[PDB]
């Protein structure tokens, strides 16, 4: 069972906080992340958000989503995950600027599918897939969390972007997104850098009148995985691949 015994979690370093929840760098049978609910005597919503979290995480045993080690409940509500050394895909990328081989771009995107694949084939809707949700563990192995606590508008679908009324995430939302990733991987950048307005983006994305600039691809970058790329982009929700089938067709090409 995945209650932790009273009074043995220690709390060490602040990395981030929020709105919904504070991640302590602690101690657990060793290094361990910890996401606590600081101010205690908590909302009956806090309260589910804890319960819908673990409900989630519970259910997930894979190499590729990060690992939910148990939760406590005294002093204070707590999810405890293992502890990864590395950075975010987003960090890598847009920040410090790392170039990665063609070799290894792959392999990253293999594993966030198999990572995806896994959560869909649980029902596990992930609904926030971005390269800053993707880990990688000492820059070799990936892990797919949710590190957060509207970012998120350039992995948006043109479904989900367009904010109607009724709840438009959906497996193939996810697929989207993850051909984001995709273009963020094969490009090194993120789409519609050339435009600074926000809304704009939002409307034009919306209505299908912008989509990402898929010349921009590197001319190293396999024909079969542009294509596969433009397959998850697809403004259609349902002409865009499921999971199984992108593994598929990425480990295919992974041959070559
Ligand atoms: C303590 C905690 C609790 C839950 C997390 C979580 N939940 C989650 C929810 C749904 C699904 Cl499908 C999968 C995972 N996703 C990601 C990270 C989570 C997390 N950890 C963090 N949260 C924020 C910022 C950094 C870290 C973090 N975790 C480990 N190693 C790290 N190394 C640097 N930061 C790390």
């Amino acid at each position: 069972d995945w209650e932790i015994p009273d009074g043995q979690i220690t709390v060490g370093q602040r990395i981030g906080s929020g709105s919904f929840g504070t991640v302590y760098k602690g101690k657990w049978h060793g290094d361990v992340a910890v996401k606590m609910l600081n101010v205690t005597a908590p909302t009956p919503q806090q309260l589910q958000a804890f319960k819908n979290e673990v409900g989630v995480l519970r259910k997930t045993r894979h190499v590729n989503i990060l690992l939910f080690m148990g939760y406590s409940t005294k002093p204070q509500l707590a999810i405890v995950t293992q502890w990864c050394e590395g950075s975010s895909l987003y960090h890598h990328l847009h920040i410090i600027e790392t170039k990665f081989e063609m070799i290894k771009l792959i392999d990253i995107a293999r594993q966030t599918a198999q990572g995806m694949d896994y959560l869909h084939a649980k029902s596990i809707i992930h609904r926030d897939l971005k390269s800053n949700n993707i880990f990688l563990h000492e820059d070799l192995t990936v892990k797919i969390g949710d590190f957060g606590l509207s970012g998120s508008i350039l992995w948006m679908a043109p479904e989900v972007i367009r904010m109607q009324d009724k709840n438009p995430y959906s497996f193939q939302s996810d697929v989207y997104a993850f051909g984001i990733v995709l273009y963020e991987l094969m490009t090194g950048q993120l789409p519609y850098s050339n435009i600074n307005n926000r809304d704009q983006i939002i409307f034009m994305v919306g209505r299908g009148y912008l989509s990402p600039d898929l010349s921009k691809v590197r001319s190293n970058c396999p024909k079969a995985m542009k294509r596969l790329m433009a397959e998850c982009l697809k403004k259609k929700r349902d002409e865009r691949p499921l999971f199984p089938q992108i593994l598929a067709s990425i480990e295919l090409l992974a041959r070559s």
